[PDB]
């Protein structure tokens, strides 16, 4: 079972996976808050222990459920307030007042670079020039023996 | 037997099988207790040992789902209760105070972070122009010999 | 159904997505202000709990909205005008004192490196030269065993 | 013959068979215990040999099966119900106590690192982008001579 | 419809796109100065932010423009005729007295560099010779496992 | 004769034949005592040489087998039942005492990794984030020639 | 417009293009004098701004010929005559006394030198002879999963 | 002659010919003692030399061949026997005493590596998972150009 | 015109180019000594700077062909006369004097380095034998996407 | 002539040519001794000077063939008698005292060693499968261009 | 015309070219002793110019060659000589000296190595076995795009 399901999901797309070009996310994807995951089990259990975990499962569900809903009514509505005030003057601020400082600075900047980066390299390139040579001249000889068997599925 | 079902599984899928892309995992997927485990032997039985083994491994597993049993059913009940309290709590302050925060945090560090890269990189970046020049001029003489023999199956 | 639509999209380009090629770029294309994502959640909701985030919701979304809009009306006014002319004496200055400076400097540093460059490489060269021939003379025996199976879909 | 049987037996499987992805394993499969592998022979004996070898066998194998025997019916009857004890112990601690506390500290992890991750980021990542540009305009020319044969079995 | 444009633009051509092999060139390619630039937004105006968004974008355009007209016309006029006085001379300068001084200088240099280079290389040489024997004898065991799928569009 | 037969060994199988992967391995298949091998000769004996090398054979053989003979019957019948009784007492300890400390030192060590796991990630990873940002932005261009003779055998 | 050329001109030829083998050339080819290109602008002009760059424009150029013609006619023909003068001598010496002076010195370098070769070689190759064995006795075991699309077009 | 022999040798195996695998060889098939190998020649003799060659080849190999013959007859014969029977102490030895002692050193050492092995890699591997993040993002743009010919023989 | 005739060029062969098998060359190629190349212009003159470039090219070109030629005509009939005795001596040394010491050279030292070979590998091969085994057991898992488009022209 | 005969000699073989698996071998391959190579010329001959070549020739070749040849007849007839006798003394200790030294420090090796390597790996080990995980994670992308043209000889 | 005749002798042949397997050789085949190379020129001469050169030409080669001719005959008649009795006791010396001297080295150095290189390897190897696992586990996911173009000439 599982393992088929697995293997299923890992065919279907076989490239990179990586996020590092995103440096403003959050890592709540990963977690798992269940009983079954809170309350791990070395082994399968048997029908007589089935009914222990049947009767813990509903007490702490039960239990979590209640105590989130409770906060989330009774202090929530607070929160939820008191950050969209703040939410939305942080917005303003980035519309009104760093877009215009980043773009001045951009303009400052772009103005002098050229300048620095041809005097630089006018000086420095030969030295790398010059090292450029020890990579001509390869040369190589190579010799192989192989066998090959293949199917049609 | 074993060694056959163990390729069958190995040609399923060729491909990578790591989980360092997950931070938040637990190890309890490779632990094995079992009475051919727990107990492990060099060399196959004869009949004469197989009555032995059959007699131990009644003991052990009895003795092991007993004790196991009674603690979940008399102990097992409080810390369910216990972790519930404890956990809604927790759900509540993730969802209702690090978010914001993580959130305000992200809109205060984007507003920075465009000028200190302009003016780091305009500042930097000739020294590696420069040495990029290094790598080009590269030049490769070669050579091959083979021999191949294939079949269809 | 997210995971075939993300998928789904990762088929489509292969290929290299790097920025690198940029020095003047914002971040606001990452941030994410939404209720959904300022106020994460650990696991889906049951019914009972969807009502008390539909009312957090609408709290959140009209004051982040009303206070942005009243600061944009009666600050974003003067904003607007002051940064206008300072960027439109910033344009004139970018066209009409930057490009000839820098102009007249490339000028003048391009009739300067040739004769560097000659004299360096000239003195500097056989040193790398002789280097080169470390990388002659390499030799390879290779042998290959291969199976492979293959489908038309 | 033994040479033949290990060639077929690679031939069925070419891939990798490293165990590294598993930390929690014996390394009781390695393990030979029998008089042909206790006692190792230098080169082929002759029918004048093999009868002491006949005798020698019959003495080790009798010793060594009845030794065990005795020791596992009269002592290894304590170990197991010695060992059930300290098992089911260690199996109520793992699922009651390990766990829950794992998931609370991953609940407590995941909510700061995201800040710290954005923080150092945006400081750090512009002297590393600036030294990608080394690896930029690398050329080659390449030149080959080649001779095949091959054969259908 | 922003990704969809953006993919066809990248499939258009996959090669190398670096511009190191220029020295002498602007950044003025890179700078992108329009109110739709200049004051970001975060997430995406509702119809009664969009009015106060109309309002703002014809007040900073207007400011923008009409002071760079004003310079460019009482300003720039002066300019442009003192930089290309000076413009004149550098070219002047640059045809008749660099050129043959980088040309003399190549004459000069061109009638010494061979003895050195003959005169270093004789002395230097063997010592790679015998550090390129290091290379020579390497010899590859090799052995492969491979399922494919392909499709015709 | 012999190279060929070498040859005909070798083309069987072509791919890796190392033993690394077993650490509990003794060294006897390498040795090779005979009197061929045990008094080499520098080159072919002649018919004149043949008859000496035929007398001290059997010399040496004869000698070697009659030692070995008397010494496996009057001293390894003792050695048999000696190591017998050690060996059945190690195979009792390795079952009944090794195995169960080495499961309960599984559990005590699973239980704790997670949370240091987790713990050092959380501030380490960036580091590793910022400083993948090097091997972006890789560009090459490639040119070759090629000249290929083949045959079908 | 632009971008459709540009990639024109880059799917016509896809090899190197470095310049290194020449350490004698100029850097006049970079460089670009002209009223677009000495006076860039940030964004598209309108109509009413064309006509100021279009006044300007002529005032510049035509600065920038008069200084140029103007001098070139009553200086650079006596820069000519004086270059000329310099430029035959470097001829003649060049021809007359380098060459034969390089010449000798190639003989009396090419008749010492195979000695050392041969004594340096014969001393130290060895070392590196030895050293060559680290690179025999690579095996590698390799695994794959693929899947490929393709078109005609 | 010669090298059409070599070639034809070259050319039936292409493969590793490495030996490293075996620690217990000698070196004795390297050697060459033959009057053409023990008194080498710098160029073709002529019929003039031929006759002192042969006279000196039957004094150089009849001399050789009698001490052989004579020092085999009167003093192999002792030391035959006398290896003999330490080759028959030594054979009685390794079967019946080191055997046994490394495999009871593999039962002691075997029952004790797992414990190390979890513990060591439970505190130790998150360093190299972080590590590992710094191969991810590689990124790459490739351009080719090619020209080649093939024939049939 | 200019482009479409270098990519030309550049498409004929795409080999290796480099010279540094030779150590005995002068750089008198890549010299350009022609009105056009010592007299560099920035861009394109138009038919008012084409005249003074006429005129100026007449004067440049006969005085440096004048000066060469009167020089050329009584001062190169001595060189030629002086360099051709001291030439003549050079051959006769070379012949004469260092081909017969080399080769002496030669013979003095192939008789002394096979000892020295064998006797320093003898002792220090095992030391590169040991670590060969490092790159033994290498093991690698791989997956792939891909994308193809093709035309015929 | 002389290059097509090179060329033709270089396309029979392209494989490695290396001799490192020889620790035992002459130089005297590489030697040449005839006129034309010990008095070398840089220039051809015309036919007023083949003629003084000619004549230097015969002097040079008779001078040393006469001097080759009396030493060999009066003083290598000694030369083969004295060193035959060393020799067959050498053969004889070679066969009947290094071979059983070895064999014997061989049986006496392989019966210590595993112990010491069992030991060592299972103390050694974990450090370097932990270290093994830095190459796990390892994601490319990937993009090309190509053209290609081909004849059939 | 070069280009040509250069391209046609470059397309011949692609592979390796290197001369590092000869230590005893000249240098001679790089010398160019002529007119036209002892005396270059830097671009073509006209007719009024290929005068003077046809003058000085004749002079040149008439006093090099003369000299030569002169002291070839009446001093290279005794080098001859001279050089030949050397050689003749040269040759006898390398036949009848040093072969013997060297094979007895080496049946003294064989016969001893094969103990050494058992003992080292022994002791050191494991150390190397343990350091292979660091090369395990590779393990990559990869990703493709492409477009290509061809033709049949």
């Amino acid at each position: 079972e599982a393992e088929e399901k697995y293997i299923e999901r890992q065919l279907k797309y076989l490239g990179p996976i990586s996020q590092v070009s995103d440096a403003y996310r959050l890592d709540t994807t990963t977690l798992k808050i269940e009983f079954d995951d809170s309350f791990p089990e070395v082994s399968k259990p048997g029908p007589a222990l089935e009914s222990v975990r049947k009767l813990n499962r509903i007490l702490y569900e039960g239990m979590s459920d209640a105590i989130h809903i409770i906060f989330s009514l009774f202090l929530g509505f607070l929160a939820a307030i008191t950050v969209g005030f703040f939410m939305g003057m942080a917005r303003f601020m980035y519309t009104y007042m760093a877009g215009p400082f980043n773009q001045l600075m951009f303009l400052l900047i772009a103005s002098l670079a050229p300048s620095w980066r041809a005097f630089f390299r006018a000086g420095m390139d030969p030295i790398f020039e010059s090292g450029s040579l020890a990579l001509s001249n390869i040369q190589v000889r190579l010799g192989m023996e192989g066998k090959a068997r293949h199917k049609e599925l």
